[PDB]
């Protein structure tokens, strides 16, 4: 149940979301990644930013050692954080991710965001007035250093995340481009379906990968508590009854039938196991059109300095 990527590698269409907020103890990530593998998830999504690659990597090593899976059955993604965009910082950031996860390679490596930040080991560097310190970096150079990580076998595939059309084109039109991005991982759900962006990506053999596909985790630090609750949508609930499924399952299947690869985060055993049931049913053409008409251009993630920057993808 995979899609063939533009560099010849295979990406499982359903992936496990590993982020949890810092109030959740780091042992949980270990434990739920193991349950997700047990349930049948083979694609696993992490990042430097998430402070969990050690635990996610140890979960994977555990499922290999107990003979449930081999390394080559597992599709593991990490991301290059925006403090490491300068070309010389790229390979060491990747080697550092690999060392924490105790893996020899990632299956996929992404530029987490086009928005560059001040080099350092602060995740969020700020000045004396508490303002986020942005950096200016030619992203084409950052890309060339990603290409080099693929040539070196440290990343089987390389792609981007949180890019708009203009930013993709900048990579695609780069002189001497060796490797296209395999994918563009972006916020994508029935209230923000990204249809234009999706058609652009289909036209270049770039896979759109959907995050917050179930309506985000609604963390009060960066999601407006007044935003509508995706899984409480009436059209989705009505479709969950029709098919005898749940609204989350309607949300996930939507993305599969439109050719989006879809991530799903759950730290709850029963919801982890429920989510692999996306493969057990179909939506009709009409069902698909009913979900299409839910778009509200609603992004869950919002920051005081994100909606500000010269590389802000929504501007
Ligand atoms: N590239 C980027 O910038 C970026 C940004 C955001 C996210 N991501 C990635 O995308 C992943 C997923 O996105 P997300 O973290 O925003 O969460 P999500 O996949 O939209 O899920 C949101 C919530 O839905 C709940 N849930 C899951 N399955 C369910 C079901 N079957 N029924 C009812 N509720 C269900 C989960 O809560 P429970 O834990 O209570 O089950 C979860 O907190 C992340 O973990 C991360 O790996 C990447
Ligand atoms: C505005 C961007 C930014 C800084 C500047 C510093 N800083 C940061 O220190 N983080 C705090 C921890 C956190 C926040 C959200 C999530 S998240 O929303 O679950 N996961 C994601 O991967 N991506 C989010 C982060 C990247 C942006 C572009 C898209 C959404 C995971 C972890 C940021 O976030």
């Amino acid at each position: 149940q995979c899609v063939k990527l533009n560099d010849g590698h295979f990406m499982p269409v359903l992936g496990f979301g590993t982020y949890a907020p810092p109030e959740v103890p780091r042992s949980k990530a270990l434990e739920v990644t193991k349950l997700a593998i047990e349930a049948g998830f083979r694609h696993i999504d992490s990042a430097h930013l998430y402070n969990n690659e050690e635990q996610v990597g140890l979960a994977i090593r555990s499922k290999i050692a107990d003979g449930s899976v081999k390394r080559e059955d597992i599709f593991y993604t990490s991301k290059l954080w925006s403090t490491f965009h300068r070309p010389e910082l790229v390979r060491p950031a990747l080697e550092n991710s690999l060392k924490k996860a105790q893996l020899d390679y990632v299956d996929l490596y992404l530029i987490h965001s086009p928005m560059s930040l001040k080099p350092g080991e602060e995740l969020s560097p700020t000045d004396e007035n508490g303002k986020v310190i942005f950096d200016i970096v030619d992203l084409c150079t950052t890309w060339e250093a990603m290409e080099k990580c693929k040539d070196a076998g440290l990343a089987k595939s390389i792609g981007v995340s949180n890019f708009n059309r203009r930013q993709l084109e900048m990579i695609l039109n780069k002189p001497g481009l060796k490797y296209k991005p395999v994918c563009n991982q972006v916020e994508c759900h029935p209230y923000f379906n990204r249809s234009k962006l999706l058609d652009f990506c289909k036209s270049k053999d770039i896979v759109l990968v959907a995050y917050s596909a179930l309506g985000s985790q609604r963390d009060k630090r960066w999601v407006d508590p007044n935003s509508p609750v995706l899984l409480e949508d009436p059209v989705l609930c009505a479709l969950a009854k029709k098919h005898k499924r749940t609204p989350a399952l309607i949300a996930l299947r939507y993305q599969l039938q439109r050719g989006v690869v879809v991530l799903a985060k759950s730290y709850n055993e029963q919801r982890i196991r429920q989510n692999v049931q996306v493969f057990e049913f179909q939506l009709t053409a009409e069902d698909m059109k009913a979900i299409d008409g839910l778009d509200r251009n609603l992004h869950y993630f919002n920051s005081d300095s994100f909606a500000s920057h010269p590389n802000y993808p929504y501007s």
